[PDB]
DNA sequence: CCTGT
DNA sequence: CCTG
């Protein structure tokens, strides 16, 4: 297996493109409770999971109930794409502020295969431009992410070696 | 700083070219009996350091006494290149053999930065050809190093970021 | 340096 | 999808 280990009190934060799987990933993974999800905040504060004109307000609450849940010592794992590194820099700031370890995992998949996801997807989708440029964007994120504050950073390189992950939580 | 998490029972492996540091970054870590290095094992089996012709029995004795150490449950750091896969293996292979976490910390600086401390040097150097080797080798380890085996990937990018390591040794 | 032979 |  691929065994990826986390303290139990981690912020991990899933970097990957639309269609990389991250969603199916964390609820395989985790406890629904433990999962923020992006989509699910554009959902809370305007209905529509796939509005992008609330964007800045659906990532101001996914920020606040990662605070709540850091301050209560609450492993979090956030379920957006997470490939710019603007949006990576306040969870790192959250983390920092309330002594937890934060975690980069990415999906590092081909662009053909989050493509392929995507055509296939009855839920919802995103055009090909958009897969295009996140992938484009999470291979230039993969060098730099332990500079940037992750102490632990798993590249995940193939659907197999996803599906071979198991975390193992050290109290 | 650069904060490399450790579990107390690590094997911690340095890959990095000739010239890259490790030495020098082994000893401002590391106890001097944490550090097992091959060049220490050339000059054990035929009083010469720089004796590549003795090659296989140096790492006959570094692999013996790495599983010395790890049998007893001591932390060991591997100060050799370990930039071909095939001196990487055996190293899995002893660290899962007595339940150890096996650690990859990667010197990824330019060539040109290793080629001029080598020129540099006074105590040893070698051809310009073989740290161009080491440094291709090295950067063609870097993806595949997880699936290798080693729980925890660590990669150093500059001279600053190496000068930055701390380590935490958690208990 | 896990060896330009 | 942190909005070509
Ligand atoms: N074959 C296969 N399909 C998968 C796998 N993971 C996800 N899928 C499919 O790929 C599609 C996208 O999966 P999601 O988990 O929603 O992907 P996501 O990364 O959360 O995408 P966004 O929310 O748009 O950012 C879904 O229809 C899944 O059923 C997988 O591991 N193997
Ligand atoms: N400026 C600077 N010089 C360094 C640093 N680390 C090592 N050096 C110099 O670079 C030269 C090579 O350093 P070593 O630690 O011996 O490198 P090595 O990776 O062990 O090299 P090999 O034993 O040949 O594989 C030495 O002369 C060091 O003094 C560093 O962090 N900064
Ligand atoms: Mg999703
Ligand atoms: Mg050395």
């Amino acid at each position: 297996s691929m065994k990826l280990t986390i303290p139990e009190l981690s912020l991990v934060v899933l970097i990957g493109s639309s269609g990389s799987g991250k969603s199916t990933f964390a609820k395989k993974h985790f406890k629904p409770t433990e999962v923020i999800s992006s989509n699910f905040c554009r959902g809370l504060v305007s209905d529509d999971e796939n509005d992008q004109t609330v964007t800045g307000a659906a990532f101001d609450v996914l920020h606040y109930i990662v605070s709540k849940r850091l301050q209560l010592g609450k492993l979090t794992v956030v379920d957006a794409t997470n490939v710019q590194e603007s949006a990576r820099k306040p969870l790192i700031e959250i983390a920092k502020d309330y002594h937890c370890f934060p975690v980069a995992v990415v999906f590092n998949l081909p662009e053909k295969v989050c493509q392929e996801r995507n055509k296939n997807r009855t839920d919802r989708q995103v055009e090909e431009y958009v897969i295009r440029k996140h992938t484009q964007q999470m291979k230039k994120s993969i060098k730099g992410l332990q500079r940037e504050g992750f102490r632990y950073v798993y590249i995940l390189n193939s659907p197999e070696e996803v599906e071979e992950v198991v975390f193992e939580r050290q109290p």
